[PDB]
């Protein structure tokens, strides 16, 4: 983001991080610059993450609930990429950016293993998750937020007027009456909580049938079947292996799932009959999200193409599935 960009000076902000963590500049390897400046730390051979924003992208505030978080789930047996606290012993460390900021950093423990590859793409690994999203949410459930100014997000808060072109009347119909619905759904203690929100295969590691979560950026309050819906979105949309029938995938994903879940959480069956709703507002995100990412002045055919494709879902409320999760009590 340009105006952060205007302000990083990464030999400076990387010696404040060699003063903070004791991991010299020779051991700090550039890995990303989109949401973080993302670096990999190694010393006594163990790896971590570094991860840097700024006070005009997030407030300390903000990403306080996530250490919280995450320690909370750590604590109770959870595994899950730690934060590392800082020589000062703190989670977050504010480097002072000169005129009036701060610069973020934060460093977690790089998870465990790798991201999943054909040979753990199976019946295995999908049972594996849903026992440990089970045992996140039932962890989940005895959170206790210390103080109101470390509060996440509502369900409903990260629809797409802002970005989306006003003219597409039926869009904003669609969706302002998905998110109505939606609303009516039902919070409490056993049914909605602070949960990873972003769950894919992009966002653990499997090392030997153990699962490492991390990217908990975005963590917030939403319900455990949306939790759970979000991966099975994620898995519908980028497999590792492309499967031939998207509802009997998606059928046996779920299967497998909830067979690992319901081991670790009691969620009540009628939530079933949300998955398609869950989809469906997913959809939506997206189909938001590729408006601020695309300039539709210098847009090609594809991108176009893409678009339309989303845009004719969200229209016409097109079930992202066909299979029937009712089914799977
Ligand atoms: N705690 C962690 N443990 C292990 N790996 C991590 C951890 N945090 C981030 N990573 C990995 O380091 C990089 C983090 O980069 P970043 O989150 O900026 O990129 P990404 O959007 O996740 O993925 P990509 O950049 O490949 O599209 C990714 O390759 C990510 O999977």
């Amino acid at each position: 983001h340009k105006d952060v960009k205007a302000i990083y000076e990464e030999s400076k902000i990387l010696d404040e991080a060699t003063h903070l963590y004791g991991v010299q500049r020779s051991d700090i390897h550039f890995i990303a610059d989109a949401e973080n400046y993302v670096y990999e730390l190694k010393k006594d051979g163990e790896s971590f993450i570094l991860k840097i924003t700024h006070t005009i992208r997030r407030s300390p505030d903000y990403i306080l609930g996530e250490m919280e978080w995450l320690h909370h789930l750590a604590k109770g047996g959870l595994s899950v990429a730690k934060p590392i606290a800082s020589l000062n012993g703190r989670d977050i460390e504010q480097v002072d950016d000169g005129q009036g900021g701060s610069f973020l950093l934060r460093v977690y423990e790089k998870a465990p293993g790798h991201k999943v590859e054909e040979a753990d793409w199976n019946d295995e690994l999908f049972y594996a998750l849903g026992q440990y999203t089970g045992r996140m949410h039932k962890l989940t459930k005895s959170y206790q937020l210390s103080d109101p100014r470390y509060k996440r997000q509502e369900w409903d808060e990260e629809k797409l007027r802002k970005y989306v072109p006003a003219d597409q009347t039926l869009v904003f119909e669609q969706a302002d009456r998905l998110m109505e619905k939606l609303a009516k759904l039902p919070k409490n203690q056993d049914t909605y909580g602070l949960v990873h929100a972003d769950l894919h295969h992009g966002n653990f590691h499997w090392d030997q049938g153990k699962i490492t979560t991390f990217d908990f950026d975005d963590i917030g309050y939403n319900w455990f079947m949306n939790d759970i819906s979000i991966l099975l979105y994620n898995v519908l949309w980028y497999p590792v292996i492309p499967y031939e029938d998207k509802a009997a995938f998606a059928g046996n994903f779920m299967k497998q799932f909830l067979k690992g879940y319901r081991e670790e959480n009691e969620l009540g069956d009628e939530w079933l009959a949300y998955i398609p709703d869950f989809l469906r507002l997913r959809h939506v995100l997206i189909y938001g999200l590729l408006h601020q990412a695309f300039d539709l002045a210098t847009i090609g055919d594809e991108e176009k193409a893409m678009l339309a494709s989303f845009r004719s879902d969200i229209e016409q409320a097109a079930p992202i599935t066909t299979f029937d999760f009712t089914k799977l009590s």
